[PDB]
């Protein structure tokens, strides 16, 4: 995987640097900027742990997707600001689900299919 | 607007709030971060341009799947990793326009419409 896909995946997945660099490669920031610039060739495990993930936010689409055709309108989704608020639901301070909650919940926000709330929102 | 609906927004656009704070609020990041946080309300013309952009978003997205039916094949997208990398195609140091051509190839490269290139992708 390039630079550029490397960056484009894990910037629309909604991860800061420190937190791929941390949470996907086990390595420090200026390592995965490195990825992301070409200056070092991206690790085939880290490329892997990156499609995995971004088959998962097409997977939540899709369940959400399943989901507004139950409700018969747009469904509420929690976009959750911090960590804490995350943690509040799950139990659980899980960065990289935490940023792919975000990243679902704002691309069907934008494109209409859902409203968004800090705290109603519809589970699963 | 709320200060989740700004936000989720301006993550899917991928601006950083110091680029929001200049190029959309007239504002320091403090005040564009307050305005995030629910610290400040949320300016009707700043939701005004956030909601045109996300306008343009979803815009740029059927141009590119317009091309791709007419390509019968994946088409080939610039992923600009730097302002200099989108102000040498487009002659233009645009900030919020080079944020929004990034987030439209990270979206098409994940569903897997598009391939990524750092030069000579289809221009529109």
């Amino acid at each position: 995987m390039t630079h550029y896909e490397l960056q484009a995946l894990r910037k629309l997945l909604m991860l800061e640097v420190s937190e791929a660099a941390r949470e996907i490669g086990d390595v420090s920031p200026r390592s995965w900027q490195y990825w992301e610039s070409g200056r070092s060739p991206v690790p085939d495990d880290v490329a892997n742990q990156i499609r995995n993930l971004t088959d998962m936010r097409y997977q939540l689409l899709e369940l959400r997707t399943e989901q507004i055709e139950k409700a018969g309108k747009p469904i509420q989704l929690n976009f959750y600001r911090t960590l804490d608020d995350y943690e509040a639901v799950t139990g659980k301070r899980d960065v990289v689900s935490w940023r792919l909650t975000q990243a679902v919940a704002a691309t069907l926000f934008a494109e209409g299919d859902v409203t968004l709330v800090e705290q109603g929102g519809l589970t699963l």
